[PDB]
């Protein structure tokens, strides 16, 4: 078996491997890289996203959100209190304050034990889920709107055809911004290319040892496990490395930097928080290995993680049995 130990893999294709999306994902799969649960692409020197990044200032974040921590250091949730729009522009003078702006630090380890230290004591302002792209149209390669999408995925391997559309999401961060631990919508896969600015740093548990990671996260976050069965689905809870040491959970941890590729695959748990003022594009796609993921994701029935147009096709298809008490929640 391939990658046995599960350890993030880093992947540095030529710009001839660059062409053929589906295939590359094929093979760092047959190189064992999905047992992780993240991978790193290295996109070929030749490559450009787009030209320049110039005038990204106006952009709107229409709905930026205030990230309130409750609870201890290593383990709490995050309340998102919207606020305000405002431009790029503006939000990257407010990343750059003297209030919000990364510390003094020597290298990432004492910037991440930093944040460990002291995230719950701030609330850094998130520019999250943007629909938008900022690929140049004439980027043909890895260029995340141009993507094959999950419904013709679907259509392709099952037969079925159903509405849905499937767009990518920017995401504006500054320091101590922070992705809480989840998977993705109907445990699908993820590409996340960080376009610009400082690093985003990735923690990650295996898809074979996800439940050891529920399980943990239902004993720390007791009410709220009562509340839901799949409360992860909220994408509030946050549990550091160290607990995650303490309780025996596998994980692994990368930085991303400006220019690189992070891919997710399929109920791979991950969390993690941004070093300074950034921009990231996202997007959700499936493969034909998904499939089985997602007859068997988990879905927040409580009605709190009230998610998209798209997934109700997903669920309504590949989870007829559940449809019905899903659709109560998001109704
Ligand atoms: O970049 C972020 O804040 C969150 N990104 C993801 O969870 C992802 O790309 O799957
Ligand atoms: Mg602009
Ligand atoms: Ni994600
Ligand atoms: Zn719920």
């Amino acid at each position: 078996a391939q990658n046995p130990n599960c350890n993030i893999m880093i992947f540095h294709p030529t710009k001839e491997e660059f062409n053929d999306f589906d295939k590359y994902i094929a093979y760092m799969e047959s190189q064992g890289a999905h047992r992780a649960g993240l991978a790193k692409i290295i996109p070929p020197k030749e490559w450009k996203a787009r030209e320049t990044y110039d005038n990204i200032s106006e952009i709107l974040i229409a709905t930026p959100l205030q990230q309130v921590a409750s609870g201890r250091a290593g383990v709490f949730t995050q309340y998102h209190k919207k606020k305000k729009a405002m431009t790029v522009g503006e939000y990257r003078h407010l990343a750059n304050s003297k209030k919000y702006q990364t510390p003094p630090h020597q290298n990432f380890e004492d910037l991440e034990r930093k944040y460990w230290k002291n995230r719950i004591y701030n609330s850094p302002i998130y520019g999250a889920d943007i629909s938008g792209s900022l690929f140049d149209e004439n980027t043909k390669q890895w260029n995340l709107g141009h993507l094959g999408t999950i419904q013709d995925l679907l259509e392709k391997e099952c037969g079925v055809v159903i509405e849905g559309v499937n767009t990518p999401y920017l995401y504006f961060g500054m320091w101590k911004t922070t992705f809480a631990w989840h998977t993705e919508d109907m445990d699908l896969y993820s590409i996340n290319y960080l376009h610009l600015g400082e690093p985003k740093t990735w923690y990650v548990v295996p898809p074979e040892h996800g439940q050891r990671l529920e399980r943990l996260a239902r004993e720390l976050f007791p009410g709220s496990s009562r509340g839901c069965g799949a409360f992860l689905r909220h994408k509030v809870a946050l549990i550091s490395p160290t607990v995650l040491k303490e309780n025996g959970i596998p994980f692994n941890r990368i930085t991303q930097e400006a220019g690189e590729f992070m891919v997710t695959f399929p109920y791979g748990y991950h969390a993690g928080f941004n070093h300074g003022f950034n921009c990231a594009e996202a997007i959700n796609f499936a493969t034909p290995r998904w499939i089985d993921y997602g007859k068997m994701a988990s879905q927040c029935s409580c009605g709190e993680a009230r998610v998209t147009f798209s997934m109700d096709a997903f669920v309504r298809i590949l989870q007829p049995e559940r449809y019905d008490l899903w659709k109560r929640g998001q109704d």
